[PDB]
């Protein structure tokens, strides 16, 4: 069919490429294997970029921004672009592991009757088919639930409720535990049993007053399985959820596991049985996606983000998100860009402004976005805003040719090295312009081969830099003085090449074409 894009996934050796089908193709980095080919739940061109800074895959369709952290090795993407519903009665859908399918449907058909649970014969249909129809393929493999809220979270509630009765630690009560808080955030619409989950506990340490300690800090602690449930002023009072144990007046030198193995060797969560602990491990792999407006009825036009704990992302009419990814992906503000500003209405020397290309930078952090104004004559142009809010720190009129030559912003990227920003501007036969970072460019070039349109950007660590132009020659290059080292050519009529990557841990660069072959390029 075709795959159309192409990122790679270090922490794994995972290719991630996507498909004109609009699914997303997982391919072994090592051999080239398909691993896996999962449509994503979305609803236009799919995004899958893995971010190194914030380490995490941000998917992004026209409207939400998926943001999957991997787990156990692999990562759940049935459901990465949905997003939460609003009424019990939706049909939420939930993925599991082809082992934790195993694990729930093994513990309702041979440890516990919660049958005659609301909507149980769906639940028992749909994980029996997902296994059958799965039987390095298989630790990607998952069973997709597509239930009414109300039905997957009763009979969620029904498992864990009966594997607490029995008490006999079976695999299928953390699997049960999981699926009851992917449902708690897919629909957010101390209470000791709402601390099962990772995330519910490190939220309970906002008043944890030993934040210097270099081992005891909130998040370790909810690692471990306490949460903080103060009782006093400065009471650094830690209890364990399943434990029953209860721990004060810490000090430096204190470590969670060590504080609760020796003071409760007998809990079931430290022994490292199945106990109902979610981790945060389980909820950052299947963390649902999120509007970055507040209603999610427009389209997402970019999905910047920043060598930075931040991921940025702007819509057609002008809002503007941006989250704090660093592990909640809580959105850390969200503002409007109106081009009537008084910076814009100076540099313009009736308007609307366009965003197309964003980032953020970090050795005061700011967002850059690459705008295009439209009277009428257009113009493109930067944008310096405030994150730590909305106030446009500078607008940055590009050099006089991008008045007539009918130019916008493409793409905006930090120097492979630092301390320097590459942007580049195509028509709405492009131009690469530098800037060196502001703690007119420090460099310019100009492209005009029709055939040698860039139609992508990874830029190698002025470090490197690998485009695709129009004409289906990845052009690896340095960005010192803009030296081809090899403008590899597309194969057999030709099929073009489209987008490429880097695999820091096997080395090869890979090359996706349009027709939707990979080719290993040595380097």
């Amino acid at each position: 069919d075709g795959l159309h894009s192409l990122s790679y996934h270090p922490a794994l050796n995972a290719i991630l490429a996507v498909t004109s089908r609009g699914t997303i193709k997982v391919i072994d980095g090592t051999s080239g294997a398909t691993l896996q080919a999962s449509a994503l739940s979305a609803k236009g061109q799919v995004k899958c970029q893995y971010i190194s800074a914030v380490d995490k895959v941000i998917f992004v369709d026209d409207y939400a921004v998926g943001c999957r952290k991997d787990l156990n090795g692999i990562l759940l993407l049935d459901t990465a672009l949905q997003t939460p519903v609003s009424k019990q009665d939706d049909v939420v859908q939930l993925e599991l592991p082809v082992t934790e399918a195993q694990q729930l449907l093994s513990a309702c058909l041979e440890k516990v009757d919660i049958s005659s649970t609301e909507g149980y014969d769906l639940f028992i249909t749909q994980l029996k088919d997902g296994l059958k129809n799965t039987s390095k393929v298989a630790k990607w493999a998952t069973v997709t639930f597509h239930l009414p809220h109300h039905v997957l979270k009763s009979i969620a509630s029904a498992i864990v409720n009966e594997l607490k009765k029995i008490n006999q630690n079976v695999a299928a009560l953390p699997v049960a535990s999981s699926v009851m808080d992917r449902l708690s955030y897919l629909l957010p619409s101390v209470d000791r049993s709402l601390m099962y989950s990772e995330a519910n506990r490190r939220e309970t340490f906002t008043s944890w007053p030993h934040v210097g300690y270099r081992w005891a800090q909130p998040d370790p602690m909810a690692q471990a399985g306490f949460y903080h449930q103060p009782a006093s002023s400065g009471d650094d009072r830690a209890m364990c959820f399943t434990c029953s144990v209860c721990l004060v007046c810490w000090e430096p030198t204190d470590e969670p596991w060590s504080e609760h193995e020796r003071h409760s060797p007998n809990c079931p969560f430290v022994k490292g049985e199945h106990t109902q602990n979610v981790p945060l491990s389980v909820t950052l792999a299947t963390s649902p996606a999120q509007f970055p407006c507040t209603d999610g009825t427009d389209r997402i036009s970019c999905f910047g983000s920043g060598s930075c704990h931040f991921l940025a992302a702007a819509t057609k009419r002008g809002k503007i998100c941006i989250w704090d990814v660093s592990k909640l992906m809580k959105v850390h503000l969200k503002f409007e860009i109106n081009a009537y500003d008084p910076a814009i209405v100076q540099q313009l020397i009736e308007v609307s402004l366009d965003i197309t290309a964003l980032s953020i930078l970090q050795q005061f952090p700011c967002l850059l976005a690459g705008g295009l104004l439209t009277y009428r004559r257009t113009l493109p142009v930067l944008l310096l805003y405030s994150i730590k809010p909305g106030t446009l720190v500078q607008c940055l009129r590009l050099p006089k040719f991008a008045e007539e030559e009918n130019l916008c912003i493409d793409s905006i990227t930090p120097c492979a090295d630092g301390i320097h920003l590459l942007v580049g501007l195509r028509t709405c036969g492009g131009y690469l312009v530098l800037y060196k970072m502001n703690y007119e460019p420090i460099k310019i070039q100009h492209i005009k081969d029709p055939q040698d349109t860039i139609t992508s950007l990874i830029l190698l660590p002025l470090g490197h830099l690998v485009i695709t132009t129009q004409g289906g020659y990845v052009k690896i290059l340095d960005l010192s003085n803009f030296e081809i080292l090899a403008k590899v050519e597309p194969p057999k009529e030709q099929d073009t090449f489209v987008s490429v990557i880097y695999c820091s841990g096997t080395d090869r660069l890979c090359a996706c074409t349009k027709g939707g072959e990979l080719h290993f390029l040595q380097i």
